[PDB]
């Protein structure tokens, strides 16, 4: 199954061998046990150029994993500020919601990352979107003591 193998690929960020499987017929939507998507692993681990590639592809932008995370969860709580750009330009639904409520926006706050939220900011993330327990990414911010960012997202407000 080349679609499991495309799911490692995208993984390891191995250019070469995604680029062989898809050139070959590769499902660019493969899912893992946990529902990742090649796009998943790959905006998840920093790999810019499968990122594009896949996206290219038409690989669903907006796919959830078991959890209801989309890719644009994962590079924004990872940090990964290329491929955040690259997955809002491709459509990414920027207010994705996961299982618990928690938007891009939420993840960046909660992690520190200023300059993707204010990437998300101007795509139009909400910053009044709650998550599960009725926190807010400034809320997240704050709990996390990041002041730049509570201070972006209040102006935001």
């Amino acid at each position: 199954d080349l679609g499991k193998k495309l799911l490692e690929a995208a993984r390891a960020g191995q250019d070469d061998e995604v680029r062989i499987l898809m050139a070959n017929g590769a499902d660019v939507n493969a899912k893992d046990k946990d529902g990742y998507t090649p796009l998943h692993l790959a905006a998840r681990e920093g790999h810019l150029e499968i990122v594009e590639v896949l996206l290219k592809a038409g690989a669903d932008v907006n796919a959830k994993d078991k959890d209801g995370y989309t890719p644009l969860h994962l590079a924004a709580r990872e940090g990964h500020l290329e491929i955040v750009e690259v997955l809002l330009k491709a459509g990414a639904d920027v207010n994705a919601k996961d299982k618990d409520g928690y938007t891009p926006l939420h993840l960046a706050a909660r992690e520190g990352h200023l300059e993707i939220v204010e990437v998300l900011l101007k795509a139009g993330a909400d910053v009044n979107a709650q998550d599960k327990f009725g926190k807010t990414p400034f809320d997240l911010a704050i709990r996390e003591g990041h002041e730049d960012i509570a201070e972006v997202l209040q102006k935001a407000a």
